[PDB]
């Protein structure tokens, strides 16, 4: 992998492009959320934090977060971040999550990544089991209307000088995913012409509604609901990026 | 030689206009060319091609039994387009508009070269120094992108590819207030296979449109009162939904 500052300005560029929700803006959310629905929120465990983003939202806004993810990598670069104040550990979902928070949040669409409901229903399983009755899970994922719809076969790309990067998408018509073949150069020095080059795939897919509240309603979360990427808009057929509070049966 | 896969680079960026934009293949090229010199009784043995850059053009126009005389502005060029047609032609190195060798029945200049004449009196003058050089009748083709391509279709969109040992960018930017449209590229070229070190490149450039009027008015003023427009190497004339139109000029008589 590389610096926090590469993994930053992709983020930055699917916020100018894409309209991905910015971090601050995100747990302005999820904090109103609890407030909303009268939760008392103390401690919170962060589901794939990556570098740490959130992270640090979280702990600037003076939550006791525990954060997980299962690269070493990311969750260096995380404890860097926001210099050690949170505890991190390395763990692969579905797997036995921590134990103990009040709240339990995933951003950054990192639910896209599984594979089947079946997986999708695992990972709500295994954040069921460590969360109080009555307790909130709030996770994102991105829409057909993003994966199929706009990104598609299109092909996005920028040069910043000691950074390019190209997002190459590929969308099957009668599929409920798209693969990403993800391109990437640094420069080495700032006086010279040599550049890594690093590649990442991936298979993105959408489930739909009616999916991710059976899977919600068999691991625990009988109440489930979605909003439009951070806002108290309701989802609709152009939601891009969806937003869900679930709660924790009693 | 640093030279078959430097033009291979250059062959896989025209790959790419051809299957991504609609740039029409060379062999076609040639096809309509010669097409418009028999229709026009026009025995040609001499041609002059204008712009040859590593010369896909030139080596249709060598292997169909032509005596090929190609400009480039680059000896960098040149070198190429020499090595690929085995030397079986006259290369010179002219930046145009300048004086063109005198000798040829027919000229020809292909893929958008006259769209980096950065006005419409350069255009005309480089117009003007191919009246010099051919006779009366003798056919003039060139091909240009149109603003329907360059403000339109591309305009202010970015296309790239990763093809593993070669990686591009292409960066347009157009603004509705000019003729011109901003190109950035960038380039990636690996080292050897196995190893993940890369050559970045980059570079920019104008490409500018020069709507029917102003071709037609410098090619008369030129001494071309008679030319035709198709669409993109087609029999079909050129409409305003057009994005590479090819020209055919025929010199004024005496
Ligand atoms: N099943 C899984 N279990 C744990 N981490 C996962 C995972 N799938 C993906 N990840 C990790 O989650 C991260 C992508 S999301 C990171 C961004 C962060 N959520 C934010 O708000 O900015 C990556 O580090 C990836 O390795
Ligand atoms: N004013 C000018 N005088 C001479 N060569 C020029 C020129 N402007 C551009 N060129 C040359 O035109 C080339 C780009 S266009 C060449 C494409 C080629 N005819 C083909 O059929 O594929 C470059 O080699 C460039 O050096």
């Amino acid at each position: 992998a590389a610096t926090a500052d590469v993994y930053d300005r992709l983020v930055d560029y699917a916020i100018a492009e894409w309209g991905e929700c910015p971090r601050p803006q995100m747990a302005d959310f999820v904090e109103q959320a609890w407030a909303a629905r009268g939760h008392r929120v103390r401690r919170v465990l962060e589901l794939c934090c990556g570098t740490g983003l959130m992270t640090e939202q979280l702990v600037r806004r003076g939550y006791e977060v525990t954060a997980v993810d299962r690269s070493e990598t990311m969750l260096a670069l995380a404890k860097q971040r926001v210099g050690g104040a949170a505890d991190f550990h390395q763990i692969e979902l579905p797997a036995p999550l921590p134990d103990g928070a009040d709240a339990v949040v995933c951003t950054a669409a990192a639910f896209n990544y599984q594979a089947s409901a079946r997986s999708l229903g695992e990972t709500l399983r295994a954040v069921a089991t460590v969360l109080p009755a009555g307790a909130t899970f709030v996770f994102d994922i991105e829409t057909a209307a993003l994966l199929k719809g706009h990104w598609g076969n299109r092909v996005w790309a920028a040069d910043e000088g000691d950074l390019a990067f190209i997002w190459d998408f590929t969308s099957e018509p009668d599929t409920t995913y798209c693969d990403v073949h993800y391109t990437q150069f640094t420069r080495h020095e700032a006086g010279a012409d040599a550049y890594t080059g690093v590649r990442e795939v991936h298979r993105l897919y959408a489930f739909d509604h009616d999916t991710v509240r059976a899977q919600a309603r068999a691991a625990g979360f009988a109440q489930a609901e979605v909003f439009d990427n951070y806002t108290e808009r309701p989802a609709t057929d152009t939601t891009r990026y969806e937003t869900w509070v679930l709660t924790r049966d009693e």
